[PDB]
């Protein structure tokens, strides 16, 4: 509690001590670090909660002054009041697994992390008949789905799971992550959600607002403990102003519940692979997609996934070829051949009961017949390593962690996501993608990515993978994100999420008469959050205490 | 023009005058209506809808009344008008359609507003894509013309609406009001993505990847905001990047809206309407319950609907061609009207659609889990006599605008509607107690219970339909009664309501008052932010700026 | 009057009128026009200005337009004008002349805005002083003006003017946009010494040692502000005391300029034109190479010039004199029009000063430089034919104003200009690389490249004689994509512009944009500093004061 490596702006070393002396009577210093120490990178099994785990940044570039964890809802009230009286900036994380996207590290260096998840971890309520279930942010996905399990529950509701299963489900949620069942979208599929204001106060939403009936035993309760009325989760939408969407990727409140929609059972599943022999076969690929996706043929969030992105997984780099220099059009084909797969593959998935399956695969099958050299197999007729028997985890909310691996492709493995959003027309796709290829190989990467399909978007998510050691190879990724965010806003693709690093940059392609969206967006940071306190920065929101001109990357 | 019927608060006589002038002369004279006499102040018909008060009128007729109509010719006058309001401190009040029957009309909250007509002269479909497959429209193309654009265009074999039970509303009016629709489409609001507003500041906004500004090139320069282009990806996907704020102008008075994307659904390939009845009263219970996992699992593709059999029998007749009683009909009474109309006393619709394997499956499903009931007929719409209510939702459950729903306006004489709109979870207890409070406070106003449950996904929207007689001032004075009784009853059940007549809309708003009205200290927080001198529709869903006095303009 | 086109911002018809009543009122309804119609806004030409819109229009002709037209008598009218613009809160626009066309003419950035003509009845000269080799101006002394002045009083054998290419400008008005000419005292911002502006708030200031009072006398007793004679040295040097503030004042929205010293250059005691033909439209890169040292040694005394062919060619015909083509015309068709008019593909202008051993030597060492070039010839104005341009520059050159330049506009029907003014290095690969970019799209845009280096010290000013028929708006509309695509690209390669048309302001500031938008941020602060209410050009160079929204007023 004495001397920490940053502070936050105009701030006195006395102000920093005064503050966490008050912290660490109120939560206890087991639920206290003060980071004086000259801040390792961890694993995905401990994270580190101080800094970008996958820097591309310098290491100690977003750095934590300190890591606060609050015991309970109370705690929180409490730290903010304590924030908003020395204008202490804050950063809310949830499991702090966001890896990619600058993992538990805060904007403004010198920021208390806020560590929500250690404590508040309870699975509050899983839901039959509503088919729902209600989590604190220390609930990960495999947690929630060992709930399931300890209660013999999968039988009647399944989960919806990010490539693995680590991340939070209530921090997920917010940042709009996205899945592989037919509940891929994950922000979507909320309902209700409590929240600490800047000021300190408690709002719940939707039919969250509406409170559960007085009765004796819920009586004296405080509000964080008290009960949900019946729809609370059931209907997103409460009445007047639907502002759920406000504490979505952005900086005006601190999230401590949540309610998630669960598919129930399908009562019939069945994973697939389709291969598609050439590295052209992605326009006609996306072509025969958009009416299939567009009609639910496709039911789940299906994905088309780069030849490197599968290798990646099976072995790193070093395993496929020793050279330095990006791999040809000529050796992918070969990777290719060597693993019984396509230069891109379809990975997706049916539901239901078997007449209903029947139809739909049929479809597939026939539609995609279309593409010459195309082959099809079930989780059975692959190898028993294959990417597909993972994936058919993945589509079933069954968390895994095997998709780590590919971030090991090259040495002292960090992965940066570029994520720009297509149209489904393989020639938008396509026309994205050698933009994308174009710049990585100017780069020297290997280009990494999939194509992942909602109903009428394709997210396009690009896999940086880069040596974190290799000083070189992250001065020209900087250039790589830098450029492909432009050239892509002169296309009009826009990100849907990113990287600290790049939030001013992406926030900037945003610009609209004027910048009019951000514009908006200020006064409203300003209006709920007076005192700049929760998460400046983020999304390129800055409230009226940080001049553009220090602060803007 | 120079004596309005009523003024806005805190405005005098020569402000108005020198506020109209200065709009006449923007708008032009065709463009303005002031209400000047009691002659203006005419219910009209849904046809013509009067835009200066509620038609449907709970309250005194006049009580909720515009000073004046202004017909904004494009985007500008809008930034103009909203510029002259703020200097004057002119509360508006905008519109679509107006439509709006059964919650207000056009109407203001506060009357002297001005009625700020969106869809006189903004009324084009500036896009339909069929690749995207969705539109893009302005707020008076209302569903019979944006349906009707697609006839002109041969585009029914490639790209059906979703349609309330009357095809006469604005497709923005009531997405952004969360209006229900009755195909897989039927949640208007989820299904828009990216959507133009004018601020109470005047500035122009774009959400979603509206705010990626489609990249400049040579045929689309020195064009004025409101009429630039899009994005690829503004109606694709409604996300963009950072605060999702869209829903800030849903419900609310945050904000003018003058375009909005709407995702249409691809033609299925294949379709089938179907009606079962179910006898008894009480089938109400285990029919929620077989309808709960069907729609969980989505063996139940469309919003399908249960309707009670005055529902269905209003369309058919108004109550003097069934009773000639004042009194509300007995249980025994409506049951043989049931058994003349060849209908239970509740009725269920529904539609199957995709290729026929699909639909037969699903059929085979539906069929078997319904047949539990005790007396349940199946029918398709060829099953029944013409003037059959499933041949119109049949046509309602294919995106077909219809107008036939409107009789039941006329159960009884000088007839009006009013929704109570409480929400219920998919559960045949929860339906059955909801019902058995809704229609004993129905009993105990002395009106005939009318209603319909239209299901959700996890959730069941129950529409109570209250018929009055709106020249008989007892009866009113019983409706308002029976509204105000009937939220303190749901909410003393958990059941809050999602959409609400001007007359309710503060004790409505009172019972989301979960932490001491904390989601209402919010939303006037943001509402004072980006509205500083009130002139958004002040009153709108209880949300009040700091100019209005919560102890004098509360209800 | 009563009822104009358009009125500025936040403002209501009843106030216009009260403002113009009082100021029919002070300066008479003589020096006010109202713009009330749409036969007010024509373009008319350059010996008749319109004093109300953009003459050369890439916009709507109407989109920049003023409500009125204001010339006050004298400096007291500013005074007051300003101080109840103040009280009104009315934006103005000032000009001295308004021939700034091809950078929006006399037009104000804000629709609504008062023009205010300065020198329709503030044109005296003021002084001319042969000792100080200056003289002293208000804003309507045009050139020829000026020029004619010293014929009058037998005095061009001892003062020279330096002329921009057409001599109807305002002295005034050129130096503070930092306007070119093409003798040694080209830079007309640079040699100005001394200026008198009214602030917003009203007060009057004098820079420089001007803020040095001229000392009491007899003679000076009574004399209002703006009346009273100068100190000693005002005029004959530019600093004074502490901080220099005269460019405040120049290419800004910070005050009204009443009054400039300017610097004239002595009669050289002899001269010598000349035009030096390079062949092919590859030797500008060997030209500016050899132009360099030559400049920045002093050989090259005036701001000579290197003309585009189609620049000399458009003087002595429009388009359809040489090819009744539509397409812009091809390399292989420029040089038949080079050859046909005894020219290079590029044409270099010049002027050579100074007794004629010194002129003597100069030019062999211009000739023996530029001789590197395969092909090159030399000529004197002589040498050439009576029509040439030569003729004219050799005018030019020696401060004559001439007005022969005009003919090149109409290169095209309806013909306009619109000047896109890259800076460059004198480097004969960036000169190249500039030229490039520039031409290709011109081709892109399917406009003919003509243009112009103006060789300053270290400098050269690229100016691009975008000329367009202003009836063709599909070709407006290329012509903005062309200007607007320039900006970025130029941007891009790290050349900057100096001086822009009104609908270009803001994009071009927008380059500027070092750490975070600095350099605009710091102006800013300013503007609001001196004129609170934002009443003096808001938005000229991209500096809106903090009434402007800047989402809804930037372009
Ligand atoms: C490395 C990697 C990452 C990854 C992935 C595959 C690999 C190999 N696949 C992903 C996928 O398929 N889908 C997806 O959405 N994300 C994927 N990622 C990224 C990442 O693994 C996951 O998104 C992960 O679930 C996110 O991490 P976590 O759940 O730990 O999130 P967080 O750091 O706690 O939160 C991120 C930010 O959101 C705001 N936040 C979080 N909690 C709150 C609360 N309670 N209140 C307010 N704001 C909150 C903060 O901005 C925080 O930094
Ligand atoms: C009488 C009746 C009504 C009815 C119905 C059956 C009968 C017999 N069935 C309905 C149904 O199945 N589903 C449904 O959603 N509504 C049904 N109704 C009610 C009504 O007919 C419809 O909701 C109708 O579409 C709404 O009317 P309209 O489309 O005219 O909308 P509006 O009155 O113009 O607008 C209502 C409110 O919306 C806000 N608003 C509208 N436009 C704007 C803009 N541009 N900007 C900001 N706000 C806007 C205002 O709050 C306005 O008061
Ligand atoms: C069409 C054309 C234009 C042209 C040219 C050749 C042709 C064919 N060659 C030029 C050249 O060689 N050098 C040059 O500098 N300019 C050339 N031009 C452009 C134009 O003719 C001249 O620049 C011309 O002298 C400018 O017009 P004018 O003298 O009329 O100036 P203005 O329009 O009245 O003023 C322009 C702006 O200046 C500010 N201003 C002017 N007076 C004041 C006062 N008193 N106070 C404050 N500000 C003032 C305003 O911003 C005004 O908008």
């Amino acid at each position: 509690e004495f001397r920490p490596l940053t502070l936050p702006p105009k701030l006195s070393l006395s102000d920093f001590n005064e503050f966490i002396q008050d912290i660490i009577r109120i939560v206890g210093s087991e639920n206290v670090e003060v980071i004086s120490s000259k801040i390792v990178d961890g694993s995905y099994m401990k994270p580190t909660h101080t800094h970008d785990p996958h820097h591309v940044m310098d290491q100690d570039y977003f750095l934590a002054s300190a890591i606060v964890a609050p015991r309970n809802v109370a705690d929180v009230q409490s730290i903010v009041g304590l924030a908003n009286k020395f204008s202490f900036p804050l950063w809310p994380i949830s499991i702090g697994r966001n890896s990619g996207y600058g993992g538990a590290a805060p904007r403004v260096s010198g920021s208390v992390v806020l560590d929500m998840g250690k404590n508040m971890n309870r699975v509050l309520e899983v839901n039959v008949e509503g088919a729902y279930c209600v989590v604190e942010p220390g609930v990960t996905y495999h947690d929630l789905h060992n709930y399931l399990e300890a209660n013999n529950l999968r039988d009647k509701l399944w989960l919806d799971v990010p490539d693995l299963g680590g991340g939070s489900v209530l921090g997920n949620a917010v940042e709009r992550g996205v899945g592989y069942t037919p509940y891929g979208d994950h922000w979507m599929m909320h309902s209700g959600m409590e929240v600490v204001l800047a000021n300190g106060e408690l709002l719940r939403t939707g039919m969250g607002a509406l409170p559960d009936p007085k009765r004796p035993e819920t009586m004296g309760l405080k509000p964080e403990d008290q009960p949900w009325s019946k729809i609370a989760h059931l209907f997103p939408y409460g009445f007047g102003p639907y502002i759920d969407g406000l504490f979505s990727q952005s900086n005006m409140g601190i999230v401590t519940k949540i309610g998630i929609w669960l598919m129930p059972n399908p009562r019939g599943y069945q994973s697939y692979l389709i291969t598609l022999p050439k590295d052209g076969d992605l326009k006609q690929a996306v072509d025969i997609i958009r009416p299939l996706r567009l009609g639910m043929a496709l039911q789940n969030v299906p994905t088309i996934r780069h030849i490197l992105l599968d290798a990646a997984v099976l072995g790193d780099k070093r395993s496929y070829s020793s050279r330095t220099e990006p791999l040809s059009d000529e050796e992918l084909d070969k990777i290719a051949k060597q693993l019984n797969l396509g230069r891109w593959n379809f990975y997706g998935a049916l539901y239901g009961p078997e007449p209903i399956r029947r139809v739909l695969w049929e479809t597939i099958k026939d539609a995609f017949s279309a593409i010459p050299g195309v082959k099809f197999y079930f989780p059975e007729d692959t190898p028993e390593n294959s990417v597909l028997r993972v994936r058919d985890k993945t589509m079933q909310g069954i968390p895994t962690y095997d998709e780590l691996k590919w971030i090991d492709w090259l040495p002292n493995g960090a992965h940066l996501f570029f994520s720009p959003i297509a149209k489904v027309s393989g020639e938008d796709a396509m026309m994205q993608y050698a933009v994308t290829k174009k710049r990585c190989q100017e780069a020297g990467l290997d280009f990494i990515g999939t194509f992942t399909v909602g109903m009428r978007e394709m997210h396009h998510i690009v896999c940086i993978v880069f040596n974190k050691k290799d000083l070189i190879q992250k001065r020209k990724v900087q250039w790589l994100m830098r450029t492909l965010i432009d050239d892509c806003a002169a296309n009009g693709w826009g990100e849907f999420r990113t990287h600290l690093a790049f939030m001013d940059q992406i926030m900037e392609t945003y610009n609209w008469n004027n910048s009019s969206f951000l514009r908006f967006n200020e006064v409203l940071k300003n209006a709920v959050d007076p005192n700049g306190i929760i998460a400046p920065g983020k999304s390129g929101v800055w409230p009226s205490q940080y001049s553009h001109v220090t602060w803007k990357l």
